[PDB]
């Protein structure tokens, strides 16, 4: 069987670039040295990539001298190969189209290389289980799909920006806003600044330990399961599915958590518990995943399952970003968090649903004396701010100071917002029932 | 030529062990089906098993033989000799659920190779299919195996399964007379009101400044834990030996000063209280002390599993010092050493479903702070503890910092963190002589 | 010659563990993967160690699948080897006895491997001298004796603890204590907390440079040579035997060191010097080793010599723990200090005599502003606190502050004590005569 | 396999002892009859041990008659073996070194004999268990370590120490001390606390840059070359030999450095310069090494050279401890300084002369506001305090404060002293002539 490649297409990219150097700006955007099939073609392009990047003029002799010094000239096929290359394809402007068909053959070749990697790992497991082999197969397949999206990105001209900016103002003015657009948060004061939990964008809710990360995230999921028709998916890594349910019953029935974990509660308290269960089983939107160490592959497979089974998802939530692990970057922690954050943003776009990830801030804010959470304390964990579209921090002054002003009232300080503006929203926190309500 | 992923012994173990015990079919049918079996004779035999056991009819060597004989599949599977040797092989029970998992394991990999070969053959032979078209065809076929995979224990749960499990917990709690205590009794009535007992499977950290009474308060919990709870208590003494712990134990229960014990001088009246202590101690024999200097997170797990398997199961695990514990891999990085030790202790608590009481020390930052009231920030300097912990309680005695401080001889256990319940402060009278923590009245 | 091994004993351990999984708790305590002779037996046990550790059931097929995936099944001897293993030895409970005889053959095999290592190094030295070859032979022999003691340690039931605790209290109440138990320190205020320098336990005296580490250690040895009948051994690494003697004469005669090193002293001063020599030569308990760089093997050999020659030792003292060196762990300093501290504790138990080691604290305490020595400043040097049974620090406030309160009075702050309690003892320091006396 | 032995080494011990009988006193201390490999060599030495012990003269015929009577002469190899033995190795004094290598081969031979004993007992246990075989192996190994009595490093009883200590005090009481003991510093106020620059101990003079580290060190060397008869060695790393000489001429002639570097000075100033040169060339004790980056090996080799050439040294001085480098620990700076400090202390003991090393303190004292040098500021550079026997810091208040009290007077604060006490000595500093003189008032 012959591998998918086109020798004429590889010759057309280099052959037409020797005559016109100006086309390199758009040609380099589509292909690289790795995309070329044969070894002499890879060696020739490796010189092209170096000469044209510096801004130096590229021709038949300038490229020949780069190969002659490295003694690759007699290896590629002498000067006769370079001479026949300039002679062939004297066409211009269509070089961008020639670069697309080189990337086309290379992508299929990379896909077969991954398909054979899965097959060889299947017959020869060497300790690898069915669960381990499933993650290895999907992670390698996603690498081709991830590389296919990193291309064509870069800076933007005013034409594309103005059209996108004016359309945003027009649609906002047209619709009767009332804050809500997309997914309802449940808080009127928050909806004014947030403009609802937008689809396909990554949301990170970060706070100091025992501030109420899981509490506030669940408080969003209470209203997300009630308001939105489509189901809500929750990945509980830290605490089990049972503990989440006790906090859920307390938030909706509005009866203290201490009464639930002990079991002692009167007939009056039981009536509020009874009313909660009824509304919960009418929609059945809530789904909890009580898994200790999830992989970015396992999150994708389980999200696709519920979306295919129940029409489609509405909101995905993660109990802990740090508790998630990647098998490839286990050694490097900085790259582990960077890839997990990159995988969660790509999962949001894949399903067009808001992803609410919970992350913890470094001890730097406690030493800082100000103790008001800043984005810099979260950068110490890994690359989160770059991938995130909306970052909101939970800060309760009653934690640091005993008789602090507005005791029992927390302020959700919005540290980052790509879509809208940044600020701070005060919400009354009821510790007993683990509820976040609108402050008046 | 490559051999497909299958195990003939694993396929034989599922059927072979199910012929003797019919009751196991309830959990075995949950993992595998007729399609999961590799060879044709194995598929024909299981197809009969699936039909006989579903009706509730007894399954044996002849009942299964008659199902095959009527369909003329008996001479095709390998006669009665194949069925006879199947019942003879693997006379083991209960591990049939584990045998069903490895049959599904080989079948899933076999399905994955079938998809991997489908992608490879479509790659070389596109027939109109473009790179974009081939990418969608490859991912959709791979996702079909991940969608069909319905692993129970780890994976998604619908509200129906969760609500039923949650409501059964509240029902059993409302039925039984709670009296505040839920799980493990601390021994202090004022503490039990806020703590709601030492909950199972959650991580508890008792942190204080040196010589405040970390080992003293932890042992004071273990005095009542060995008396109240029927299941044994495990203690890992890293700092001080097993002998020193016992002298503090005898002083706490007999209520005779430690200074009398270490010198040996005590009257007949003092000896009578010592005598009464030993009697109750040897009636239950719940106390277990590990006098090891530098324990590893692997050594803690192995020793905890031993006592749990030998004495039915544990009730409470205690560590004398979190900082004295060491990890061989992260010896160079101290921040990662403490982070992994704290992560290992929480995972050990969940593994045995028992409260783990770890003792940690706070940084000198609180002494410079002038307030000297312990805060969680002083413990974060040691490593990642607050993130893993479920309950953090600090020991603060005002008589240490100030000589004639108000409520002298009374310490306040300030609860810095509680994931399950609320946070506060509980005052308990501290008797330094006998190394006892008792309930304060007033 | 056939190596010491038993194939039936190796087969009996695995063969009886396949049927009864519950026995692994006590079997794993005696043997490991390294103890098995043949390669197929090592591969089979390596699977047993992994499956039973997780808690997963161990049988004929579960173990076969672990080998089949790693392609070790056809290498160990097919399924027929595993089948005949389960058939053989159907006995239970005696598996713990089978594990002991596997460790027995393996220990002798390791001893021969060390015996051949010494013999081959003898004929082929390659730069190694007689002194170098002696240290290499003893260090390798001690490694087998050290591994023989690390086993069978683990958790303890109340039965073993109570019997050991009650025997300690009974013997203490029986004997007329008078504070002192074991070796007399010479200080009445110190003896109350220390309860004498206990036998077989490791003692570390740590302080900041020029605080009086050598001064206080010698002040203990003054009284140790006078009170105790058995001789005292001192390893002087930093200063020579002559300098130690001048400090010794000054401490007992009570005449300033400055008079001795200059030689100018009157008839009244000479009479006190004369009285010192008389008592010194009556017992002759003092022994000084003026060696620059001692090895843990050299310390053991020289300690055994004096103990065998003079009935037995009473107290061993080291001038500097950091000045001692190990030839194997020369590159890694953290492991060098860790092994030296581990060797000194094992030497104390071997001779049942208190070992007084002198160590220096890191500069961290000077930057700390408090300047009161803590155990954390000593951990920076290496693993000392874990091995040590008693740690006492020397802190003189007159060093840091000129007109400090209680000038000429040092406080011996006990940082660690495994046997008894921790505190602080004030002793009057006389810099002139290099004496530590009881403060009143 | 050939057993560890040296026939030439066995021949060298006896061969060189036949000519010089006086060496037996130190040769018998290292080896015995058992240490000799071959049987004829053992028989010959057995006679040597008996004849020389009585005090009888040992030669070719006296030893031959001892063997001839016992009929061992024809067994050892006739008189021809004894004749060729006296002919071979006509060297003397190195016989003690030949005895050490005979004991070296014998100890390894005994170790192999024990190693083979363990191996043979391992394969053939005959009732012996693993616990029994472990005790048998260790007890036999310890027997070689117990028999090993290495002199130079081994244990010393109080009898040998007291006799050596009392002889030191006796010689010191006999000679007129006058406070100064060892090397004269030149300062009367300093000599009272320091008790002279003691031999074989390491001295570190540390101060903040431009305080006068090189100035004070040279001020010690001015008096060290004048008072002490034995030469003084100086390793100038920072500045060259010429710059050191201009500071030297200024200190003794007592004429400002600014006049010397410009060259302008009157006949009155030249007369003081003239008097300096005269006294300098009368003793010629000063030696300067203008090398940029010296290694601890290069310092040892150059110190041994001057000591062997000029009878022996008196004081070794280093311009900069930090400027010195080690080729092995080039990457790790903390270990570089630690080994350099350890090498300089071992060099001091090797030559029994005070080593004056100059080191710089960290910027921590400037931030501290007190600015009075403490030992903690020097620990940041490396491991110096642990190796050092005497540390003295230079602190001038006129540097930090313009009109500071006692302007032109520096205080040498003694931070460490293992031998004597710690304090502070005030000395008047004359910046012009780069002189440190005794302060009065
Ligand atoms: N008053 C009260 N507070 C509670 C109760 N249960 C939990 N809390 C508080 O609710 C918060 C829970 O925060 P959580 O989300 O689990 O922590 P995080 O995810 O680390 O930020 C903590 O501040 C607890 O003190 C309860 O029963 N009563
Ligand atoms: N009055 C008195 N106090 C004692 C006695 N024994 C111990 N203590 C005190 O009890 C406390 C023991 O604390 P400990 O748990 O060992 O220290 P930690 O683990 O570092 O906090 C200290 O405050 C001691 O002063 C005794 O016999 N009498
Ligand atoms: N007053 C006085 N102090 C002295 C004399 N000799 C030594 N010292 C002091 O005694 C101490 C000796 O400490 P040393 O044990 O050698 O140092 P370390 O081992 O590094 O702690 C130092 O503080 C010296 O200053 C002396 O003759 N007079
Ligand atoms: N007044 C005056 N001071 C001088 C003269 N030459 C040098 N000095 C001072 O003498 C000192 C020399 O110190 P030096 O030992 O070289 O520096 P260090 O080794 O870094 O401490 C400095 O404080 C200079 O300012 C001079 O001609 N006149
Ligand atoms: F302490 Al948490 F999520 F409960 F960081
Ligand atoms: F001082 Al402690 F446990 F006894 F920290
Ligand atoms: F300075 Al030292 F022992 F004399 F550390
Ligand atoms: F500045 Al310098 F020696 F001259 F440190
Ligand atoms: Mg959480
Ligand atoms: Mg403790
Ligand atoms: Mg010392
Ligand atoms: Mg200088």
């Amino acid at each position: 069987k012959v591998p998918p490649h086109s020798l004429e297409a590889e010759q057309s990219v280099i052959g037409g670039l020797l005559l016109d150097n100006e086309r390199w700006d758009t040609v380099s955007e589509h292909v690289m040295t790795q995309d070329f099939y044969s070894r002499p073609h890879r060696l020739i392009f490796d010189g092209v990539k170096s000469i044209l990047e510096a801004g130096k003029p590229l021709d038949l002799i300038t490229l020949s001298e780069y190969l002659e010094q490295r003694e690759q000239l007699e290896d590629v096929g002498g000067f006769a190969y370079l001479a026949d290359l300039a002679k062939n394809t004297p066409s211009a402007a269509n070089i961008n189209a020639y670069a697309e068909i080189v990337a086309e053959r290379a992508l299929v070749r990379n896909l077969i290389g991954v398909a054979n990697e899965i097959a060889d790992a299947g017959y020869d497991p060497q300790g690898r289980n069915a669960e381990d082999l499933l993650d290895l197969a999907e992670s390698k397949v996603f690498a081709i799909a991830e590389a296919r999206t990193s291309e064509n990105e870069g800076p933007k001209n005013v034409d594309s920006i103005l059209e996108r900016t004016l359309e945003r103002i027009e649609l906002l003015y047209k619709t009767p806003q009332d804050g809500v657009t997309g997914v309802n948060t449940g808080f009127t004061d928050l909806n004014k600044k947030t403009a609802g939990l937008q689809g396909s964008d990554l949301i990170i809710v970060a706070a100091r330990p025992s501030m109420g990360k899981t509490t506030f995230a669940m408080n969003l999921c209470e209203n997300a399961a009630m308001e939105q028709d489509k189901p809500v998916l929750i990945f509980s890594l830290e605490m089990p599915a049972e503990q989440i349910m006790m906090r859920m019953l307390a938030s909706l029935s509005r009866v203290d958590q201490t009464k639930i974990r002990t079991g002692q509660l009167d007939d009056e308290d039981w009536a509020r518990i009874s009313s909660t269960m009824g509304i919960l089983m009418e929609k059945k939107n809530m789904y909890i995943d009580d898994s200790s160490g999830l992989t970015p592959t396992e999150v994708r497979s389980r999200a696709r399952r519920i979306a295919r089974e129940h029409g489609g998802l509405s909101l995905i939530m993660v109990d802990y970003l740090q508790l998630m692990r990647v098998p490839a970057l286990t050694d490097n922690r900085t790259l582990e968090i960077a890839e997990i954050s990159r995988s969660l943003k790509a999962l949001a776009k894949e399903l067009n649903v808001p992803v609410v990830a919970l992350s913890q801030l470094n001890r730097s804010l406690e030493q800082r004396a100000d103790k008001r959470p800043v984005n810099s304390d979260l950068r110490e964990s890994g690359s989160i701010e770059q991938d995130a579209d909306l970052i909101m921090f939970i800060y309760r002054d009653e934690v640091y100071h005993p008789d602090s002003p507005l005791k029992g009232t927390a302020e959700i300080i919005i540290g980052k917002q790509r879509n809208g503006p940044i600020g701070s929203v005060r919400l009354t926190f009821q510790g007993h029932y683990s509820r976040f309500d609108n402050y008046a």
